């Protein structure tokens, strides 16, 4: 799966459907598994670089593969 | 959904219901999501702001989405 | 529901029953909701006041409602 | 059932039968209660202090009863 | 369990089957215990030296036994 893209989180958005959004670059993108959403809160709290690989690389896109560095 | 506040979580609590309650800004608002739980703990505990999302912006007012910063 | 007791969470302990027992103040409650499991031990680790409200006030009393702080 | 051991936990390993083998002090001892292990592999990562409880206080004894300090 | 790798976490993966992946030395393993995933992500970030137990020491074997130093 292709690096889709990578830096900081700049913030986390909670969804109604329950899914889990994530603002990483210039893209919104949200996953469906639910072990991530805590991984990502603290990526985002103690400011770790994320890489988001998802064949899905656009806004509203969706993704399953996070690389923390 | 709008924007109903936005602050850092003063406090929590677990409801008899099994609901959670937080109070951010003036507000008490409650959410049926378990996913939210520990989510909304830890961004207490370590002072993120919160924006809440809701029509219900009210004291006692439900919400599901959340977003985290 | 009202306070039965505020503090620091002296210690919490896993039952044979599979309830969980925290000691705040002086008194030893007790609570089968498995949501507040993770909850109280976050709270103990992280030096958080909590408030148990309950009207089973004293040693042995079972509770289900928390407020953190 | 009376105290075993007090200490913290050097190390945590998943059996092949499904159960949970904790080290403490200088006993291997092992649990069932699914629930116990979350809350052992947090004691594990923060330091913290617990109290095992068990009848067959050796290496290889089970026990379902834990104290967090 | 025999030692494969001993070392800082260089970085941390989580897949698309929902494992999880670390890189430790020069050895990438992963590990379907799910409850292991904050454990690593917190080691990762404060820079804790993990040991890893595996009788798979290759590339892309797996892991269930870490130690916390
Ligand atoms: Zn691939
Ligand atoms: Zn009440
Ligand atoms: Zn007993």
């Amino acid at each position: 799966t292709p690096d889709c893209v990578t830096g900081k989180v700049e913030y986390t958005k909670y969804n109604d459907d329950d899914t889990f959004t994530v603002k990483v670059g210039d893209k919104e993108l949200f996953t469906n598994r639910w072990n991530l959403q805590s991984l990502l809160l603290s990526a985002q709290i103690t400011g770790m670089t994320v890489t988001i690989k998802t064949n899905a690389c656009h806004n509203g896109g969706g993704f399953s593969e996070v690389i923390f560095r």
